[PDB]
């Protein structure tokens, strides 16, 4: 076989390269977020706790992922915290991806609500203890589930390892079970089919939402088609009946109030004149309506439908980067499958576990990328940024 350290010189040089871009592009969201108000929401501080795991990604995890390749001689405990550190910033974006998931939930489903249930203070509290949990979850092997007390005695004597010390291999310290059952089934699956859930739930209620605004807009114009070809009262009487009913639910800010309130007031007008028997009086209040729809509803309706397109299109983009993180951290996952569950199988060969590893670090590199094309309110301030700045 071709001499190791020439296989190791290309994948060290891959993880450098992965690194100066996980770095620049996650710096460079997080002074977005901190130069532009506009980006500063309680969605954004999650998205900037996601960036922060992904410089550390540069900065600690693949100069971590590089010694680790070289096998070399540590005390067990330090080799676990080297090969178990990048689990907690992968926890750590887990617990980001699936809070603004249930973020943007909220915002489509109590928007009234959303601003006194979802605060700035809430949100930092809740980054704090997400952070914790990420420690605790990607560091237990340090706490006694690691093969520490099954040392590989042939390696340990091969590479000239101390007493205590072991060649530090991740497959040699972290246990399997742990990485298919713990990490991957409970830590990683179990959140990534939550956050699928979360998404098609948001994308049911957007549907809901602008099915509803449509029903009642059809409602309006097709009782005021029964009003004008009416024959007497009662006729005219039922239809305002609906009209009032659709017209209370659409309402549910003064240019807008006024509007409902010319409407409702016309309707009540109009049911006066039909419950005194007065039909064509009441179809003339009626004919009224046409010029309150035409200057107010319709305007509140076209608001309604851009604010829930707005929601859907930033569900979307925000979807894209779970899919993203699932395509990037899958592969290496399911060879710890294949590994496990397939003792007969042959192993993953060494240049796919390293292509696989270099995979799951490309995921701290495109998650600015998804922004800048996706979000005009950070490609403008990624904009502004490399204009002035560079
Ligand atoms: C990647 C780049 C674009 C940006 C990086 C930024 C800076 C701050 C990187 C910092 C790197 C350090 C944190 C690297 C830590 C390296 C450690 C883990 C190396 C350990 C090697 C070791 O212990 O020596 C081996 C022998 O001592 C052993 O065989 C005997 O005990
Ligand atoms: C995010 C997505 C939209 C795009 C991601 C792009 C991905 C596919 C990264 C592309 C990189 C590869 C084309 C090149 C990497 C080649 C590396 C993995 C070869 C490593 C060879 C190897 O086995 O060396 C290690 C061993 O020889 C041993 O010495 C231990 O290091
Ligand atoms: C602020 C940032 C940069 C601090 C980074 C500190 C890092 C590099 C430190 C913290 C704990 C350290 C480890 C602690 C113990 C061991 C076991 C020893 O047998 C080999 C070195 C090794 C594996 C150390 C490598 C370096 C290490 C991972
Ligand atoms: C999430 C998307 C990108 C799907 C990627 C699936 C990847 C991880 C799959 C596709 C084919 C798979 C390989 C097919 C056959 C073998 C041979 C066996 O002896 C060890 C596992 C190994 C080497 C598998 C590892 C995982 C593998 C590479
Ligand atoms: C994509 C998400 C939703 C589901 C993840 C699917 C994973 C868990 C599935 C896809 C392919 C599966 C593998 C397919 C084939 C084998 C070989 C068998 O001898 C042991 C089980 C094993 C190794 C399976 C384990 C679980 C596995 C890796
Ligand atoms: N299985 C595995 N191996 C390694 N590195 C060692 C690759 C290898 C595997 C076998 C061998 O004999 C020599 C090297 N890093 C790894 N990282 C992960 C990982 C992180 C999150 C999910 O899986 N799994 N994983
Ligand atoms: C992109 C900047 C320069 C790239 C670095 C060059 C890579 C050469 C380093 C080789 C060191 C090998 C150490 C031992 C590896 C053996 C692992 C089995
Ligand atoms: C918002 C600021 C981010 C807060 C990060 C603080 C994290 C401190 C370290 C967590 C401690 C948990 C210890 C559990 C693992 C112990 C294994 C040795
Ligand atoms: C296993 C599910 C993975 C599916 C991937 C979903 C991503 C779809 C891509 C379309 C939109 C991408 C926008 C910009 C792409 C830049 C990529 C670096
Ligand atoms: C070896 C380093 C791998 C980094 C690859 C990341 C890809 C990010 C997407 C870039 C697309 C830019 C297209 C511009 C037209
Ligand atoms: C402010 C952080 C700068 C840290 C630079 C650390 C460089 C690490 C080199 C590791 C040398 C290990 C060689 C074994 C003999
Ligand atoms: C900054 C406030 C501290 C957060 C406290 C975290 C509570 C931990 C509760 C149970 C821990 C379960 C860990 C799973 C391994
Ligand atoms: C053999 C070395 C083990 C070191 C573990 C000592 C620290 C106690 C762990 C407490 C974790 C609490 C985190 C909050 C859930
Ligand atoms: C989303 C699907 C998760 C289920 C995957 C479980 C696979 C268990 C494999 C058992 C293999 C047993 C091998 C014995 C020879
Ligand atoms: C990084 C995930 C995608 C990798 C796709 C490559 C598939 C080739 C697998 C062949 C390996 C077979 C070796 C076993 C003897
Ligand atoms: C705007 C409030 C968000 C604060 C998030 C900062 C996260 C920093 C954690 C750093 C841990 C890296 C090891
Ligand atoms: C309100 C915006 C604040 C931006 C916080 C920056 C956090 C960067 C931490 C990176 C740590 C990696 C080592
Ligand atoms: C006594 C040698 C092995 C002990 C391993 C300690 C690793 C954890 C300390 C790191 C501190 C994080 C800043
Ligand atoms: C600039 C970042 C440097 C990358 C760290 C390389 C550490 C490799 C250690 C080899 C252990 C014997
Ligand atoms: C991979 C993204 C490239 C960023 C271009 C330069 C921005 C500099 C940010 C400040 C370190
Ligand atoms: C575990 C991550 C869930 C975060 C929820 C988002 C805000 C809820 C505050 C009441
Ligand atoms: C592997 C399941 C997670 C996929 C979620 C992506 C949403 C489009
Ligand atoms: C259903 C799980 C039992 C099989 C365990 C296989 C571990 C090699
Ligand atoms: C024996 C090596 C075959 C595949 C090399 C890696 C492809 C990028
Ligand atoms: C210049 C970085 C060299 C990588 C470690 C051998
Ligand atoms: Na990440």
């Amino acid at each position: 076989g071709a001499p190791p350290i020439m296989g190791s010189s290309v994948y060290i040089t891959v993880e450098l390269a992965i690194a100066v871009l996980a770095i620049l592009g996650n710096v460079l969201v997080c002074w977005a977020v901190w130069l532009n108000s506009n980006l500063q929401n309680v969605t954004n501080y999650f998205v900037v706790s996601l960036a922060a795991a992904d410089i550390a990604v540069g900065v600690l995890a693949i100069p971590f992922a590089i010694t680790i390749s070289t096998g070399f001689c540590a005390a067990c405990h330090g080799c676990l915290f080297i090969a178990c550190f990048v689990l907690v910033l992968t926890q750590s974006s887990i617990f980001s991806l699936l809070a603004i998931a249930i973020d943007r939930y909220i915002a489509i489903r109590i928007p009234l609500r959303y601003n006194g249930l979802v605060t700035g203070t809430r949100a930092k509290g809740i980054i704090a203890i997400c952070w914790v949990l990420s420690f605790a979850i990607g560091l237990t092997p340090m706490l006694g589930w690691n093969n520490c007390g099954q040392p590989k005695e042939g390696k340990n004597h091969s590479q000239g390892c101390g007493e205590g010390q072991v060649a530090c291999l991740f497959e040699d310290v972290v246990p399997m079970n742990y990485m298919v059952y713990f990490n991957f089934f409970a830590c990683v699956l179990v959140p990534l089919l939550l956050m699928l859930g979360v998404y098609l739930r948001i994308f049911l209620a957007a549907r809901r939402q602008l099915a509803d605004l449509e029903d009642n807009w059809e409602t309006l114009n097709d009782n005021l088609k029964v009003i004008e070809k009416a024959d007497n009262a009662a006729q005219v009487k039922d239809a305002l009946t609906k009209m009032r009913a659709a017209a209370l639910d659409a309402q549910k800010m003064k240019d807008f109030r006024h509007g409902f309130d010319i409407l409702v007031g016309q309707i009540d007008d109009a049911l006066k004149l039909a419950n005194e028997g007065k039909v064509k009086e009441a179809q003339a209040a009626a004919e009224q309506l046409k010029t309150t729809r035409n200057a107010y509803i319709q305007k509140y309706l076209e608001r309604a439908r851009s604010t829930l397109q707005k929601e859907v299109h930033a569900a979307k983009s925000l979807a894209i980067i779970v899919g993203l993180f699932a395509l990037c951290w899958l592969p290496l996952h399911i060879i710890n499958c294949f590994t496990f569950f397939c003792p007969d199988c042959s192993h993953a060969p060494l240049w796919l576990m390293y292509l696989a590893i270099v995979l799951s670090h490309t995921n701290s590199v495109v998650n600015p990328f998804i922004y800048a094309y996706r979000i005009r309110e950070f490609r403008q301030t990624f904009r502004k940024i490399i204009r002035s700045h560079v």
